[PDB]
């Protein structure tokens, strides 16, 4: 069909999962070099706000913004959304095309088909639970066509460790040593707010497995990056991850996006 100039939404059904309402921003003129940025919301499923936060930057960069709404009704738990839904709540394996990750690539096709843009890649950004979604999408979707993925202020990480069990590591995860080696060469950027340091934040995991990564989101992000560098040395991977900071920003998608807007096109 179409995408309307400005802010809007469409219902996406071109995948094996549930229909997804995608809130978008489109520039006034779409050319065939108009870029496309996926913005992934957090646990509050505030997709409408996440698209709005990037509207000014998409207008000044003249690119499309896509924010899928993983509503509470259709994705009630974190396991159904940012953990990827690779198993149901009972532990039974689910088909890969029904994972929450499986919507990005076909959706990336459809919007191109509807706008006329022919860009071979997209950029993707996520904050908090969206940051978990994005770095797990990097770890478990080797086929993805992102030029850069930005994970901002994730609460805790799936660590690049083949001996730690999912979702705290890549043991019992759909990847192996070669896949991990390729993951360490992907253009992933961990962006952390220097004030995301409250060890008692009301959304912060304090499970022992999460505490092995650090006491707050900033420490955990730094430690996840360093662990990636270590295992990249172990596997002789050409380490491509990047570590960036948002000075004096905490767990705020607006403040983090103001800095991430200068990172997704790297």
């Amino acid at each position: 069909p179409d995408l309307k100039p400005g802010a809007g939404s469409f219902l996406f059904t071109g995948w094996a999962g549930k229909p997804l309402k995608v809130h978008y921003y489109a520039p006034d003129k779409i050319t065939e070099t108009t870029r496309i940025l996926f913005v992934i919301h957090g646990a509050g499923r505030n997709a409408d706000g996440y698209r709005d936060a990037w509207i000014p930057y998409a207008k000044e960069g003249q690119y499309i913004v896509l924010t899928p709404e993983y509503s509470m009704a259709d994705f009630p738990t974190s396991l159904t959304y940012n953990v990827g839904h690779i198993v149901d709540e009972a532990g039974n394996p689910r088909p890969r095309e029904e994972w929450s990750f499986a919507s990005i690539e076909p959706m990336f096709d459809q919007v191109r088909k509807a706008t006329g843009s022919k860009v071979p890649t997209y950029a993707i950004y996520g904050h908090s639970a969206g940051g978990q979604f994005v770095h797990r999408f990097v770890e478990l979707w080797p086929d993805a066509r992102y030029s850069r993925a930005v994970a901002a202020n994730a609460g805790w990480y799936t660590m690049p460790d083949l001996a730690i069990k999912y979702p705290y590591g890549l043991k019992d995860a759909p990847t192996d040593a070669a896949g991990l080696k390729a993951t360490l060469e992907k253009p992933l950027t961990i962006l952390l707010g220097t004030a995301d340091t409250d060890v008692n934040h009301h959304q912060l995991s304090r499970t022992p497995e999460a505490m092995t990564q650090g006491v707050h989101r900033l420490a955990r992000g730094e430690f996840f990056y360093a662990y990636g560098r270590k295992v990249a040395h172990e596997l002789n991977a050409k380490f491509a991850w990047k570590l960036d900071y948002a000075p004096d920003i905490a767990h705020s998608n607006t403040g983090m996006s103001q800095y991430a807007q200068k990172l997704v096109w790297e």
